[PDB]
């Protein structure tokens, strides 16, 4: 590896948000110098993306490169954005094109060493196996799914996922259900994706969403796989 | 082309409260050969919604399977689904998506929009988005590229609007590159704030489709809208 690549100094905010600061490390333990540029963005639920960087006045900078690093950098996480999980993402790109990312997450007004829920439903959906990349020639990997309701009254429950990936890919990976669950009662399955020979090289990030249809709350979960 | 998609829907325009649309897809083998494919309908909306078409009444078993046309043949068929009101109001796109045994990949896009007038700029209760890509460059060279955006925040109310606006490209192997940071403004009633802000596209960057995605909330009210725009880097 040309590069190495985080740390927060907390994992966990309240509803009405919070300041993050965290520790960015980009080693170069090759032989040779090495030119990069890098940064560090956020990825938050219903579909939030921003840049760690927030200005006081007008924006007019360009990405510079670094050549070789310990750098901190804190921003704030107002209380408007949503209540969830979210991924902090030092990136990295060498000369070269290849990428380094170092990810780690904090949560905004729900518990983290809980699991995602809406009201008392809790939802468990996970990777199997672990397996975070296929084979260009194709592979296939599955998921768990564990939607138990702890309620005292039944949920009504809407569920999918989608495959988003490369080229605009939004595939269909577990059509739409519904299902009314009892209280004390789980919805268990195992849902697996086929990556056939034919799909883009690159990441795909697969995405469960559950809704409570009387709520009308959402929550979702994203795991990513790799096509080589 | 080995396939040419088509698609259409039978209404663009759903209140709040949702409703259900029907569409028509159509993919068409032009090329000497027959063709083998995969195809599919997505729906992509605000708040990071994705759904597939595709509803059933019981546990989705199935795995996506390979159509084939012989040479100058065709597909045709028609698929419909519910938009619930739980959904966000906004904009939502409907895409048809096939890949081809070889890997090319072909797609048919349609918007439809809900709860918000068809035809009526992104808004936050009267301030008014208009964020575009200025020349209409929709690709750059593996070599590098730059493309500049429009970003015009005119605010139609009777008070001062606090709006704070960004800007990221969320694009191939996971790369979120930050375009605009975060900025706070205080735009007085009938006032525009207006720039131009650009994004170069290194050498260096992954070849794939990248979606400049501009934000802008309303620091008062808490509501957040979002513009996204497609730049392919070949
Ligand atoms: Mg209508």
């Amino acid at each position: 590896p040309v590069i190495e690549a985080l740390s927060l100094n907390q994992n966990q905010l309240a509803s009405n948000g919070g300041y993050i600061s965290s520790q960015l490390g980009i080693r170069n333990e090759s032989c040779e110098t090495v030119k990069f540029k890098y940064w560090l963005s956020i990825k938050g639920p219903e579909g939030i993306y921003f840049p760690a960087k927030a200005v006081v006045g007008v924006d007019t900078a360009q990405q510079e490169s670094d050549a070789l690093l310990n750098v901190t950098r804190g921003f704030w996480v107002p209380e408007y954005m949503a209540d969830g999980k979210y991924t902090v993402s030092l990136q990295v790109v060498a000369e070269n094109g290849k990428v380094f990312k170092a990810n780690q997450e904090f949560v905004k007004g729900v518990d983290l060493n809980s699991l995602p829920e809406l009201n008392g439903l809790t939802i468990d959906i996970k990777n199997q196996f672990g397996i975070n990349s296929v084979e260009s020639t194709g592979g296939f990997v599955p998921f768990t799914v564990d939607l138990n309701n702890g309620r005292e009254g039944e949920a009504n429950v809407e569920f999918w996922m989608t495959a988003v990936g490369p080229d605009g890919l939004i595939i269909p990976v577990n059509a739409r259900e519904k299902w009314v669950i009892a209280s004390g009662d789980t919805y268990s399955k195992v849902r697996g994706i086929n990556f056939d020979k034919s799909y883009p090289a690159g990441e795909y990030t697969i995405n469960a969403q559950v809704v409570d249809i009387v709520s009308g709350e959402r929550v979702e979960q994203s795991m990513t796989v790799v096509k080589k």
